[PDB]
């Protein structure tokens, strides 16, 4: 990547060729766009899956959800043109991007269509009912996660441009639990590391030791971070990774904070998050040994709206771990309350 | 690092904030310039080490030898005006930057000198006093490597500018065999990784498999690559690293090529190197199972100057491993000669 | 122009001032908009043209069709106010931008703007190539072009919209809908082409590199389809593709093999003939083709309905009676 | 060339991919620098040519004269240490880059040397012995242009960088009178054309007609402009090219002006030039039918300093053609003075 | 600000670290964009001001007006959801940004033509200030907030000033005042996209001592720098200039076909007059008492105007276009 | 100036046209160099000046002493060419570039120590002036000439001053004064490669109104800007600071291994003292009467000093290191 850049301190201007790992969470421009295979191939794959027994699709990233919500009308029109009963319904992402257990195989015997691009102001075919293919949406029991397709698309090549850039997708050749590696990055220089993809930005630095310092999560995935794109992958213990392994956290020793264990019962149900180390406004945390053990992460403000003032921690390190959700301010699993009572506050909706 | 860059394919232009890992072997500008502590501190440390029993100094990087060569005169002037019976001789680096077994400790009660910076009107002291403190040079027996200092400097901040930038060094608090981590970097994005350094530039890519593809070494160090700056460093066998662990090769699985093992007896005595996979001009390599076992690396040109045309490997992979130096073109340990009486060829001077 | 650019190899970053010929087929932004003179002058012009025999017009560029589609509504209110009994009918483009033999004049029972081939309004009574640029807005996030009437009849494409550049070992003949690339690998020959449309006007020779000693029976893109009159518009072993898949509209000329197909060089093959698709009407892929005296990799057209080969490549393990041939005038 | 550029009017910004032709004549600092093959090969070629009769070298561009002047010392070193006697002297350039009739073929053997680069192992080489190989210099008669090499180098590839980039040269395989096509450019957009070069920048434009409007020469070559890099090269008469064919003028109809013809006897002996269409300071030109015929170009000011004020042209069109050299302001071949006569004023030394 | 720049002469490319003052008046694109605080607070504040006895607000800069026009619909929607009887109308601006006398407090015609139903004495003005700057390259966002107190001074986080060799400039989001030294330090040109009425802060002013509020060409009332660079030889303050136009372009020169001569007997100082009469007759002979050439030349939507000292000698005051502002 | 630059926060990249004030103390390139008017003219000026009764000159800028040392030998050779009984030596200056009370009229010790044979009372000073710049990227020349008359003001063609948002700067080729706002405008840093004595012109000074000469942290006598940005809370003018060092570095922090506390029963205001004794022992306890933290600190060549308002607590001032200027 030929170009120029200024250092972190602003004292240098170095030009050359190498690898530039850019923040795509605070993206300076318009976001990437996912473009699918074709109206004919996707319809054939969906029809074959419905023949097999798959009742829907569960997305992997928010960009894929945008693509699915975008191509739904054309998919429905293509399905209606074949004179067979099936309806595709596209929902919204609410919380953690859950995972299915099925997949869409590359369809042989492609259907009949005349176009290869997307979008020509089609007609809204009336819902034929009696057969639906739910995409995303709320967690129901008629189409559980055990019969949904998940993690079957992958990058085939990037596009061109400066503001609007397209990414072209295609089906996978197998079933994998690992995240798509062509959307991910990792970099280290001097005393600053980073793990980045389209929806994660985990920043790490050295101050007498290497540990995580920031994390901006505009989505919560469930696939695995590939180890080919991970710094310092040796000797990693799964009980030490701050961002859990189950939520696409790097299998790295840069993903670590001293005094804290894995945050499995954090406020992951929010979706967008902001991991930072500090104190929520109006609260004080003190390290005292006469404290309770770990438990679900709690919000500083009760459902009524009263702010709890005093919190105590047993063996963590200041400043305390703090999550910035949309509704309020949360603490980690090691920071317990002593001002108010635990039974009268909001805890993490995630299952223990 | 805030800046802009044009991607590898040259069809995009992305601007933002992140980490830009730049090739420093091909600088585009002037090289970095090491700047030592002070004429008073260095002379005191050298005198204390000489009293303790340290005989000389071995450079860790080719950028440190230049600093020693430019500060030798001021060191000698300080020692002479302090009335001390010692002289400092600065040699040159030829071959591998060998490893010493001692270090210079930080000094207390520094010497006396006029200024703090480097460069003032001085005089040339006579080469005398019958006591020499050798810096680098050829391998001798009056000053063996068992009594030499090595790896006792580290970065404490950077300079400013675009063409010429200074790096200010200090003294290590302890002793370590690991390379200084403030001069190193590593990055990965999409399907291209890199392990950069002041004199190392290892490139890797994915074509059905992650394996090394290029390496430009303008020096051959002997410290260890820190594992905090390594990608994919789990499940690594030391028998498979193409660049050996003893020559500051990354402890990674991107440091790997299929069909080859660790190249312990390569042409490392050259210094400058260019590792790439291909054919030396005018030769050919073919797969045969009657070939003999791997041995020391051999050159395609004999001592007289004639060319060897027929080569064969046992179970290697094509294209073959090829070392390029100032002498000529070399092959890896697996490729063997088939036409020119191996007992009459130039072999690597690395101890077997 | 003044700015910086990273070279093709990506090893240099050169800044300065000069001329920067940019790909406009892949715009990096939104496409240009043609802005006509005024709602009243066009109505008078079309009324006068209909008075003396002109029954319709043909667009010269795909942008002019968009302009006409946008403007037809306002050109009618007035055209039915004044009491004149005439209504202009719009239309779309499918295939090549065919040629006309008439032209509108500056101002002092239907009119068809583009459409399919109809005997009611033949092309010989249709205006064509009468609009030209008067200035630009050439920037980011929005662009507009102001058009005006042409004075005399001409068969030459409007030169304000065209470009051409050569540096080192790479040439290019750019346009609003054309992008022809040339390169030197032991010789100068065409390398790529990205036709987002197909025109019928002539490429002006003021915007052409290497215009001397050119034979019309060697130009890969025929001069009847706005192909440059250049020796960079040439591939070794091939002649002018007078009969190709031009009926598609969008094309992409490149050299290679369509997936699941192989081409060899044997002399026991049928002679040069119309271009054929790789899939029959049923949809069965043909996997054996041969060429008489062509060169590899073979010429290949990539339309929206499949993959095609040039006139110099014919099938051997299949009969052309069951193949789809190019629907152009042979 | 992916990048961004500000439009001619300065009110717009456009980014994209294409070809960016840069003015190398007025470009702040020098942007390109020639690099020869190797000290051994050039000396061997010089000996092989001297063994056949070639007694010198003429430069094709002014960026090659600098290279010769900067490498004329290691050549002497190699020749002296080889044992044979031959001295190489590198002169300067005056006026037009005249044309030679010989060339240097690539050597079949080579002379022994221990360096593949330039800038080492030189003392003074105090050996001439009247065996001189004159490079450039003045027009002498001991070694005339009939026995002197010219136009034997061509570009191998370009270097890397941002401000100064190396161009790697090599020996041509066959003789040719055409300039090296790999250093040239040409571009047209809307109504602005240009024919660029390393020392040429010829501009054209349309105002009711396509004709030349401005030229800027920092050297006067004598090779031929290749027609592969020439816009509108059909139906061209050699009698109307404003810049003659013998001086590397494009064989184009953009190299044209109304009312003028080829300027074969213009002030081409000055070297640098600035062709413009206007009036020299304080001078008047009119069109008269009784003016004399064509004639050589003349300066406005006599050697004493007498500024002629009355001029006339028989068929030219205003503004008149003028040359802005170092000494003063000149006119074209079709402008004659009404005052004085062509007997007490300076003509152009170029003549037939 | 680390970066590179090419000098005025065009011959030098100097790179370094320091402060880069950039012309926001003449830009490639829209360089900044105001961003309000929140639709909730911005409705409670408006409601509380309504029961406080105000009937609208006057914009301070031509970006605050755009922000109000862009968020007025959401403000109306929130207020209507709150169950109230208030309706906010986001009007336009006609020339000068006249100042209000009230303010909005932290926890309804906006702009528009002057109406006696809602006078300026019962209206708010200059209550928004910068909180932070956004990231980006072309569309940087600026975050607004409320002021605890009240002041007549402009917001100082949107203003600049610079001097180097002999070239000064006083710049902000809508002003670009230039100066230079030609045997004297005096103004050279200006480019006012808008016309404000707040005070230019003295912390962002060069050469702020020994300044009399009768020689500044741009008056103290219209946000003119309190500087000696805001000065021209022979002139005085242009309090009755064509400030009603809005956009302006101050320059020194001669409009086509006109001539100014210096005589003592000429008419005394008065309001500005346009070069063309109401019908369109072009006056081609003017005069001045003690002016220095080139004369004050305002350029806007009306073609040309002249300063308060360039009077017509071949024309009478009976039929001329005069400056709208009254003294 | 046209180019691009990243902001101080490093989160935005702005391009456009304006004025770029670049730090020249940290040049990013080679240092500037002066060029004399004419080798022959200087000799005639020296001849008729020493005939007029001046015993040399005093350099005002460290970039002028370089030129004098460069051309002293050629000037002396020119003097000898005519057989003139005069000798010139170009010495070195360390510390303050003290002021001379004479001038060098257009058509003999240079610098050095405080020689009693040629006092500053009859030595020329401040008689050059820039007339052109030229071109160049890695190296640029400066063409100097002679000044027409007496003037105790530094040459203004070498200076700069800029402000933007909440960060000002006062710069020339030997000074780099930085200012900022954190609840108030006060000086935060300073880089002095030299110590001059001419006056900073007020044409290149931000916020020059209502300035008391006793509050300027960098005194008026040492080319301190006549500005309210040249001010720190809780201090006064540092007239007796360590100005003899030559190169200084004004910063607000703590010298290594030392502490400061605020106590009411503290000594009065006097000369500056170093953290190390005359022998080398370190003082680790200081107190101030009314200072604000962090304390003033001059990071000089030979150590780490404190301001005139800071007094030791665990050491006696009778035997310490004390400033050598007007003590």
């Amino acid at each position: 990547d030929t170009g120029c850049a200024v250092s972190w301190s602003g004292k240098e201007l170095k030009c050359g060729s190498g690898i530039f790992v850019i923040d795509n969470v605070h993206t300076w421009t318009e976001q990437y766009k996912f473009q699918p295979e074709s109206p004919a191939r996707l319809a054939s794959a969906i029809l074959n899956a419905h023949e097999d027994g798959v009742c829907g699709i569960r997305s992997t990233t928010r960009l894929e959800n945008i693509m699915w919500k975008q191509i739904t009308n054309e998919l429905n029109y293509v399905l209606w043109e074949g004179g067979h009963d099936l309806t595709v319904v596209a929902g919204d992402v609410k919380g953690v991007l859950s995972k299915g257990k099925r997949a869409l195989a590359p369809p042989v015997n492609d259907l009949k269509y005349s176009w290869k691009t997307w979008g020509k102001a089609k007609i809204f075919t009336p819902e034929a009912k009696n057969s639906t293919f739910l995409i995303d949406g709320p967690d129901t029991s008629e189409c559980p996660n055990e019969r949904r397709a998940w993690n079957f698309l992958e990058v085939e090549d990037y596009g061109f441009g400066m503001f609007t850039t397209n990414i072209w997708m295609k089906f996978r050749e197998g079933s994998s639990e690992v995240c798509d590696h062509r959307l991910m990055s990792a970099a280290i220089k001097d005393q600053k590391a980073v793990h980045a993809d389209m929806g994660y930005w985990i920043e790490s630095s050295k101050n007498q030791t290497w540990q995580i310092e920031k994390a901006s999560l505009i989505e919560v995935k469930t696939c695995l971070w590939p180890k080919t794109h991970t710094l310092w992958s040796n000797g990693v213990l799964e009980s030490q990774m701050l961002i859990p392994k189950a939520y696409a956290g790097p299998f790295s020793q840069h993903n670590y904070r001293q005094g804290y264990a894995t945050q499995t019962v954090g406020p992951w149900h929010l979706g967008k998050l902001e991991i930072d180390f500090g104190e929520c406004p109006g609260t004080t945390v003190t390290i005292q040994e006469d404290c309770d053990h770990r438990g679900p992460s709690l919000r500083t403000t009760t459902a009524s709206g009263k702010l709890v003032t005093q919190w105590c921690c047993r063996s963590c390190t200041m400043p305390p771990l703090r999550f910035l959700g949309e509704d309020g301010c949360w603490y980690g699993m090691e920071i317990r309350p002593l001002s108010e009572k635990e039974e009268n506050m909001v805890k993490s909706q995630v299952s223990a």
